[PDB]
C-alpha cells in the first residue's frame, strides 16, 4: 500500500509477486504500454514481440453464452497512466475457470495476448490468452479513484482518476 512498483508504475496494496520474481518474469521481454497496443496490432507487428503489458481491472463483465460448453468473461483494463485508454481482455475456458473470480481493482500483468478479430462498429482493442499463465495477478490498485470535484450542476464528478498522480480529473483543474 506504499511506494510504487517498478514495472507498472502503480502502488499496490498487498503485493503478490516478489520484486525479484518480477524482474525475472520481466526479463528479455518488451514492455508495451496499453495505449500502444492498438497501433502495434494495426501496423501488424505485435506478434514478433515477446511483450508484456499492465492493466487494472476497472470492470468485470460476465456475459451470456454457454454456447456448447462454456462460460466466459470480459475485463476492462486501464493503466491509471493513460486514463483515456482502455482495452478488453477476453477470458475463455481454462483462463476463465482460473481467474474469473479475481477482484475488480486488481492490477494484472498480461503477456503475449492474442488480438481478437476486429468487430465492425468499434474503436476497441480486444485480446484473449491461450493460457492461464499469461495473466499475472499483482495485487490491489491502491490509487484507483474518482475525480473529487462536482459536476458544475449538482452531482459529483464520475471521471476516473489516479489518486496518487492527481485527485481531480482532466476537466477540472
Ligand atoms: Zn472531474
Amino acid at each position: 500500500q506504499y511506494h510504487v512498483e517498478k514495472f507498472s508504475g502503480l502502488r499496490i496494496r498487498k503485493p503478490r509477486v516478489s520484486s525479484s520474481e518480477m524482474e525475472r518474469k520481466m526479463n528479455g521481454r518488451k514492455l508495451i504500454r496499453l495505449a500502444q497496443l492498438q497501433n502495434k496490432i494495426a501496423t501488424e507487428k505485435l506478434e514478433e514481440e515477446d511483450w508484456v503489458t499492465f492493466g487494472v481491472i476497472v470492470k468485470k463483465i460476465t456475459p451470456q453464452s454457454s454456447n456448447n460448453g462454456k462460460t466466459f468473461s470480459i475485463w476492462r483494463l486501464n493503466d491509471l497512466k493513460d486514463l483515456d485508454k482502455y482495452i478488453s481482455l477476453f477470458l475463455f475456458g481454462d483462463v476463465h475457470k482460473e481467474h474469473w473470480k479475481t477482484d475488480q481493482g486488481t492490477v494484472i500483468g498480461l503477456l503475449n495476448a492474442n488480438p481478437m478479430k476486429p468487430k465492425e462498429g468499434t474503436d476497441e482493442v480486444c485480446l484473449s490468452v491461450d493460457n492461464p499463465q499469461k495473466v499475472l495477478l499483482m495485487g490491489d490498485a491502491v490509487d484507483l479513484g474518482t475525480c473529487k470535484a462536482r459536476k458544475k450542476n449538482g452531482d459529483p464528478c464520475t471521471q476516473m482518476v489516479n489518486l496518487n498522480d492527481c485527485e481531480y480529473c482532466q476537466y477540472h483543474v
